[PDB]
């Protein structure tokens, strides 16, 4: 049955709580942002009002067909009213469209839905600095001291170098990037950049695109293949037989793959800086594994508790086993404690 950490108290409200079938009591269907385990169950059929931001809307209406008098995308940084409660969505600094809700209950609690976020000082400065949150649904993706990870600004100045030395070197290299979902598009776009080529991909991938609001996408991206030397491809395709087959289909045009797969963690980070990242490579064929991530490291996850100081916290990311919630809750003690509230 849906979870209580997908429901907001004081309010006929779900988040992200599309799997369930109709919810009990549920007058509106919050959706933070486009990734298949939180929109899982949306398609043309359903009939109740869902909440999100504008990119979020285009992506329902054009790639799950959802009707449009369901969708009510509301702009970002705005006092709203939905069904008689003040929200107010924040960017997340997760993938495009993403966004955090701030809830103003009648009895006035305040409650900050992180949806899936990637913590930033910046955050200190929005509407969240002007009053107070009482409790937080916290993405706790990353939620161990384990987890640390450079910079994204780091990582696409790696993988920019990289990409550009390569193809220089050698004219006839062929770059690829993985990819499956929305999200992470620096990577990709920032490379096809430094070399002056667009990026070829499928159909698929190109519509997806297009429903993003990115300026002047039209001149970046691009459905032909052959055009092109940055190609996107699925995630899945991006190992050695994957890339011979590709590599084969290209007709002869390139003699050489450099690979990106932007990877969340992987642990060669609790060892290995970005500056000593190498490759695996068989043949003419090279793979990076780089640690590009969209969520909270443990170190800006408890910056940003310990900044807001909510007086109760909820995770909503490995819940499923009674060892990681007992060692989540030590660490939210410890920053409670340390930081004095
Ligand atoms: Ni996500």
């Amino acid at each position: 049955t849906c979870p209580f950490y997908k429901k907001i108290p004081g309010t006929g409200f779900t988040v992200d709580a599309f799997q369930y079938g109709v919810v009990e009591g549920c007058t509106a269907y919050f959706l933070t942002h486009f990734h298949s385990d939180h929109y899982a169950g949306l398609s043309k059929h359903f009939t109740f009002p869902v909440y999100c931001s504008e990119i979020t809307g285009n992506l329902l209406k054009n790639k799950l067909h959802v009707q449009e008098q369901y969708i009510h995308p509301l702009p970002l940084d705005t006092e709203c009213i939905v069904n008689g409660v003040k929200v107010v969505l924040l960017d997340a600094n997760h993938c495009p469209g993403a966004v955090m809700i701030l809830f103003y209950l009648p009895n006035g609690t305040v409650i900050l839905h992180t949806g899936d976020f990637r913590a930033d000082p910046s955050m200190e400065r929005s509407l969240l600095a002007d009053q107070k949150v009482h409790m937080l649904y916290l993405d706790t993706t990353y939620c161990s001291p384990e987890y640390t990870f450079p910079s994204q600004q780091e990582v696409i100045r790696f993988a920019i170098n990289t990409a550009f030395e390569a193809v220089t070197l050698n004219p006839h290299a062929l770059v690829v990037c993985g990819t499956y979902s929305i999200g992470k598009e620096k990577v990709f776009l920032a490379i096809a950049d430094v070399l002056g080529s667009k990026v070829g991909m499928s159909q698929e991938k190109y519509k997806t695109l297009q429903c993003l609001n990115i300026p002047e996408i039209n001149s970046l991206i691009t459905t032909d293949m052959c055009s092109s030397l940055v190609h996107l491809l699925p995630m899945m395709q991006i190992n050695f037989k994957g890339l011979q087959s590709h590599l084969k289909k290209c007709g002869g045009k390139y003699n050489q793959i450099l690979a990106f797969r932007p990877t969340g963690w992987t642990h060669s980070n609790k060892f290995t800086r970005i500056a000593d990242v190498i490759p695996q490579t068989k043949g003419n064929i090279s793979i990076y594994g780089i640690p590009y991530s969209e969520h909270s490291s443990y170190l800006e996850m408890k910056r940003f508790v310990q900044w807001l100081k909510p007086q109760k916290i909820i995770p909503t990311v490995n819940v499923g086993t009674w060892k990681s919630r007992s060692t989540m809750e030590k660490y939210f003690r410890e920053w409670k404690l340390e930081a004095g509230y």
